[PDB]
């Protein structure tokens, strides 16, 4: 059980999403972009992603690892940077701030999970 528990990431990711949903900085990123309201978004962005879609994919069991979750979250940020590339835009700055908060908190989740995989493979 608890040392090197390979399923502990899931709850840790739930908690981290909870903190993201509280952040004012996530507000633009909580819901899918209204694709029928914002017409050229698909002209620019190949794979839209947002935090509600991530939270559901996790709840539904459709992430195999926290690295798969982290890939989707990074896509949220790389999509913002592509759609709102100006350092002057307040949306750009929100995305930047929230991305750095995310990468700080996910860091231990990934390392712990990889350390666990290692242990179990070894033994
Ligand atoms: C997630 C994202 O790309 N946002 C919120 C930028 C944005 C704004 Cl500020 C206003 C209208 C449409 C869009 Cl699409
Ligand atoms: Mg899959």
């Amino acid at each position: 059980s608890m040392s090197y528990d390979i399923q502990a990431w899931k709850k840790q990711c739930e908690e981290l999403l909870n903190l993201i949903f509280q952040c004012e900085d996530s507000e633009p990123f909580r819901q899918p972009v209204d694709l029928l309201e914002y017409p050229d978004y698909r002209d620019i962005i190949d794979t839209p992603m947002d935090f509600a879609t991530v939270r559901e994919t996790l709840e539904a069991g459709n992430y195999e690892s926290p690295m798969e979750l982290c890939k989707d979250v990074r896509l949220i940020f790389s999509n913002s940077k592509a759609y709102t590339p100006s350092k002057r835009s307040r949306i750009y700055s929100m995305s930047l701030r929230l991305s750095a908060f995310f990468e700080e908190h996910i860091s231990s989740v990934l390392s712990d999970y990889k350390s666990a995989l290692r242990f179990h493979k070894r033994n």
